[PDB]
């Protein structure tokens, strides 16, 4: 409790502190002369060293405890304290330093050595510090097929130097277009780059080819939307995110993106002194790196690739689940775009086409939201049937296509297309009946009608990695209108409901009215919600499902070539939107919601959908 030594105590904390701010000079003046008592080195010779470890070790946070100053002889007075510290590859616990001071005209002043970077370095020590970084996970189907991995391709490119001088030139670039099958131009926009030299290797292809580390999509655009794709780590990114390399590839969009942590593993590091000569004399960190985690998923990548290609690049959706447990077994969405063009290279020419496209490739159309349409009327009925409100054997009696209310509904009008003028439950389902069905939900009214709906899903958020906005039943908490009522009842109004969440509530049908939410990661348990419709009302409603198909008149009677049982509804809208629900009525082994937005001419959802039913009724029953 001197005012020497306190004067020593305080030169080491202003020392410390130096380093803190990485103040590597002002720390280098409280250095002593260099002299064979005092410090070892120059002011100079002080200050690289800190910028070369400290620095390239980045060491910061610099916590001392326990320090002590004693005093040795009147000039001269050593201190002792431990200390941690924070470095790019972890915290450095319960470190020893040791030194002395020099006092000398009531000036105090540190004597340096080389034990006050690390302690356990000496005369020409020296620190190395290497990293290696990890290899990304998979992202795997339900059968172990990978549908994101990392290895080696077969990349293809060309050297100016080994072609031709004029016609040989461009006589030889066809060549080489052609056993490829790319565009002759396009070798010359490539070759004439700027950082080309005629002798560098020019890559093309996902003449000679080298093999090229990087992430490959088996499935390319048939599953870009749900997968989605990586790019190079920008500055930006690391501002956001100081942890990353900037040599690896980052999750960008889709499920790539959703679980980037996990699939990317973290860098091994390792901080160790050495003598002179790079030789390791004590280790003082070591990070074994962790590589990134697989992902198995529900998809069947069969199913995945069977329903983008049914959609035949048209705008669309197609969704596939095993309906008594949740999987999801496909998630399509038309048109798209080449995740591995975006990943490992993509011309500046098919990268300005997909942004153009009016159609939309990024967007994933089984997590927009739509208005579902007639599909919708097995719930409308579902209800109904739940409250006594429906008699399935009462006969309505219908004339014409237009229908309202009464007059007070200005010109907005029911219309329907098949004018069957004896309309039971039975019936109204077979032919899609709007009218029927906008009928019988008046007689239930929003009390009762919303009493049912309330007990689905609206509103709630899932527990699955897919951005999208949650569905509603109208723009406000009340329909305050008749109109919104009834069209609400027949699937349009202001319901919004996507391809994901239409396969959820439906799934009711295949669990005797039980809700059972849908499973996109492998392992997690299945979740349910029990009772959301009666059990009777679906013995009644299935049924009728099947008549929708074998029925003569049936709205996808087409389907019964197939030979297949099916239970389903169809849909339109108005440019035409088409519908389909489907499911397996005799086992409940799966069940499809497909779309087609802004369909063609005598185009239709259900005239796609054969070739998956018949690949999902075989593959999933019991
Ligand atoms: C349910 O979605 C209903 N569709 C419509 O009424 C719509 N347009 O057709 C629609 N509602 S709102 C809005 N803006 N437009 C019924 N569903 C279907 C269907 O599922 O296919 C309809 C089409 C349709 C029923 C029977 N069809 C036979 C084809 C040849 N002749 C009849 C048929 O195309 C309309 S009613």
């Amino acid at each position: 409790e001197t005012q020497a030594v306190e004067a020593g105590e305080k030169t080491v904390e202003q020392f410390v502190q130096a380093l803190n701010k990485g103040d590597y000079n002002k720390a280098a003046g409280m250095a002593s002369k260099k002299a064979a008592n005092k410090s070892a080195l120059s002011e100079k010779e002080i200050l690289e060293k800190y910028q070369n470890i400290y620095g390239a070790a980045d060491v910061k946070g610099l916590e001392i405890s326990n320090l002590k100053v004693d005093k040795k002889d009147d000039s001269t007075y050593s201190f002792s304290y431990k200390a941690k510290m924070n470095t790019s590859l972890g915290e450095l616990k319960d470190l020893s330093y040791k030194g002395t001071l020099d006092r000398n005209d009531g000036k105090t002043t540190i004597n340096w050595q080389p034990n006050l970077v690390f302690p356990e370095m000496e005369g020409n020590d020296k620190v190395s510090l290497t990293t290696q970084e990890a290899t990304r996970g998979n992202i795997l189907d339900r059968n172990g097929e990978p549908l994101a991995t990392t290895g080696k391709l077969k990349q293809l490119g060309v050297v100016p130097s080994k072609l031709g001088d004029g016609d040989e030139k461009t006589a030889n670039i066809k060549a080489i277009a052609s056993a490829f099958d790319l565009t002759e131009d396009a070798i010359n926009q490539a070759i004439s780059q700027s950082w080309v030299q005629p002798d560098y290797f020019v890559p093309l292809k996902i003449a000679t080819i080298q093999e090229v580390d990087g992430r490959y999509y088996p499935l390319g655009e048939a599953a870009a939307q749900l997968i989605g794709y990586v790019g190079d780590i920008t500055a930006e990114d690391i501002d956001k995110n100081p942890e990353l390399s900037s040599n690896g590839k980052i999750g960008r969009s889709g499920l790539e993106m959703a679980f980037d942590k996990d699939l990317r593993g973290t860098t091994g590091g390792k901080l160790s002194i050495t003598d002179t000569d790079g030789v390791e004399k004590k280790v003082l960190i070591e990070h074994e790196v962790q590589n990134g985690k697989d992902i198995k998923l529900t998809i069947d990548a069969k199913a995945q690739k069977t329903a983008f290609d049914s959609l035949g690049g048209k705008a669309g959706s197609t969704v596939a689940t095993t309906p008594k447990t949740g999987d999801l077994l496909a998630l399509a969405s038309s048109p798209s775009y080449d995740p591995n063009k975006m990943t490992n290279g993509i011309s500046q020419e098919d990268y300005k086409a997909y942004e153009e496209n009016p159609e939309q490739p990024f967007i994933s159309r089984f997590a927009t939201g739509y208005a579902p349409g007639s599909t919708f009327k097995m719930i409308t009925a579902a209800i109904g049937l739940d409250n006594g409100t429906i008699d399935p054997n009462e006969v309505l009696t219908i004339n014409g296509l237009k229908w309202q209310k009464d007059s007070s509904w200005g010109s907005y009008q029911v219309t329907r297309v098949s004018d069957v003028s004896h309309v039971d439950l039975k019936t109204a389902l077979i032919y899609s009946d709007n009218i029927y069905m906008a009928q019988e939900t008046l007689k239930m009214g929003e009390k009762n009608f919303r009493a049912g709906l309330d007990k689905f899903i609206f509103g709630e958020d899932l527990d699955l990695p897919i951005s999208m906005n949650p569905a509603q039943i109208s723009n406000e908490e009340s329909f305050n209108s008749d109109i919104l009522l009834a069209d609400t009842g027949y699937g349009q109004g202001e319901l919004l409901i996507n391809p994901i969440q239409q396969a959820a509530m439906y799934s009711v049908f295949a669990n005797n009215g039980t809700l059972v939410y849908p499973k996109l990661i492998a392992d997690k348990e299945t979740k349910d919600k029990k009772n959301v419709i009666g059990e009777t009302a679906v013995q009644t409603i299935v049924p009728d499902l099947r008549e929708v198909v074998q029925d003569v008149n049936g709205t996808a009677h087409s389907l019964s070539a197939l030979g297949i049982p099916l239970a389903a509804k169809t849909g339109t809208a108005e440019k035409e939107n088409s519908f389909l629900f489907a499911f397996n009525p005799d086992n409940q082994g799966y069940m499809m919601v497909s779309m087609l937005e802004n369909k063609e001419d005598d185009d239709s959802a259900t005239k796609r959908a054969p070739e998956l039913l018949q690949y999902l009724n075989q593959n999933y029953q019991l």
